[PDB]
């Protein structure tokens, strides 16, 4: 199945270059199914979702513009063909959301990853 789109995300899209992308695009829709709840509790949109593969291997996640593209790693750094555990992503998710609101990585920034990490869990666990 295709997940349900979520209504404060207005574009998904993946690498079409890479092993197994269809894998990829179910994913990343997925990420954005299972957020959409918290999104809505936040007033959080986002316009592009989009994977991608940087060279630099300690980049996970970007948020340009505060939510205009969201870039999110979804394969090993050290394997292409493997993606990342859903678990790892959610978490650069929260991540790069909490920069639609905060930019520095300080008390304001991390604060508030915490609520959202908190959160995601209780919303997951019930089918929220
Ligand atoms: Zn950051």
């Amino acid at each position: 199945r295709i997940p349900h789109k979520n209504p404060h995300i207005q574009k998904v899209a993946v690498l079409q270059s890479k092993p197994n992308k269809e894998d990829a695009l179910n994913l990343i829709k997925e990420i954005a199914h299972k957020v959409s709840y918290l999104m809505k509790e936040n007033h959080f949109k986002v316009t592009n979702l989009v994977e991608f593969y940087p060279r630099d291997q300690r980049l996970l996640g970007m948020n340009v513009n505060h939510g205009s593209k969201i870039m999110l790693r979804l394969r090993c750094s050290t394997d292409e063909f493997q993606f990342l555990p859903m678990e790892c992503i959610m978490g650069t998710m929260l991540h790069e959301l909490t920069h639609n609101l905060f930019g520095p990585h300080d008390k304001k920034f991390y604060n508030k990853l915490d609520e959202l990490i908190g959160r995601q869990w209780v919303i997951e666990q019930r089918g929220l």
